[PDB]
């Protein structure tokens, strides 16, 4: 009966789709879609298909087609997902001077970045990976201890983000905060 | 001025695909798009943004958009790729009888599959992988010697292809030809 192509899609926030509602039955009663985004309709055969595009999506969601034919009323859902990258990733302020021998903690903090699903924050000395976690909360923290030894001198340490959205067909997108030097003694 | 969405798709053989041209400025003299696809125009605001849906595409194509407005014409190409399963996957017949430690060649043959970029031909000896190649030519073939030891007794040789389309959004599709027994003495 319904059917809606795409059924899954991946756009960035803010963007617009195409959205074409189908219907296999003869003689359609009703067919049309159901979603609060902004909608402009175009036309195909009008009667068995309709197109639609749907702008400025913001967050995700998934309008639904629906058709009412003589056998019976289904409806058909498009998934779509917005990506964005992180609207702020830095470490929390930490005092730049810092005792040999004793414990330290470094915390970051992203702020925003979405499919959440495929975001993943890490925390980096120099440019060694010294923790990774999938992003949760807003901001999404992520934190670790590091023991200052003296071996830990000019050691910048950051915090990156990485948005993979490869197996969605697109890139992985990074993103980097300010580093932080540790001056010991 | 011109503009093309989406710039690239991946679609499979004898789909359709959604394609919007636009251009950015005030008065365009004309707008429209070059391709000897099976076309229908879709109705937006018509005059700076045209729809087309281009159908039954068989083979890659780079359908292009183009307008000219007073300041200049110009134009915008988008990549169309289509995908399939190779029709037949099959190893080149071989005698069932094989001489203990004599070589044996394996020929595996594969016909179409595409986008061939991605396509892969693999020889096994049971679950083992004997051998991995790019899928060229056509049928595109691959081929290995196989050093007959009475360790290969009811060993089962077979090929297989992989369409990895992940890296466009999709999945690895794989297909297996009908093994082969190698039957000694
Ligand atoms: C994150 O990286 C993107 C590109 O990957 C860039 O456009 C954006 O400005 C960066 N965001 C921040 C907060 O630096
Ligand atoms: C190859 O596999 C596809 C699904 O991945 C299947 O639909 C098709 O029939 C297979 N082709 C052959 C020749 O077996």
């Amino acid at each position: 009966q319904t059917s809606v192509s795409p059924s899954k899609v991946i756009l960035p926030r803010g963007g617009s789709v195409l959205v074409t509602c189908s219907t296999s039955c003869d003689q359609p009663k009703l067919l049309g879609i159901e979603t609060p985004l902004p909608k402009k309709e175009l036309l195909l055969p009008g009667n068995n298909r309709k197109v639609y595009e749907l702008s400025n999506v913001q967050e995700d969601s998934q309008p639904m087609c629906y058709s009412n034919c003589p056998d019976g009323q289904s409806t058909a859902k498009t998934f779509l997902t917005v990506y964005w990258t992180p609207e702020r990733v830095e470490l929390a302020p930490l005092p730049s001077w810092q005792p040999v021998g004793k414990q330290l903690t470094l915390r970051c903090q992203v702020e925003g970045g979405a499919p959440r699903a495929q975001l993943t924050v890490v925390l980096l000395r120099g440019e060694k990976e010294l923790k990774r976690e999938p992003a949760v909360g807003e901001p999404a923290e992520v934190t670790t201890t590091v023991l200052v030894r003296r071996d830990h001198h000019g050691a910048q340490f950051s915090c990156r983000t990485e948005l993979d959205l490869r197996p969605q067909g697109l890139e992985l997108f990074e993103n980097t905060s300010a580093p932080y030097q540790l001056q010991t003694f």
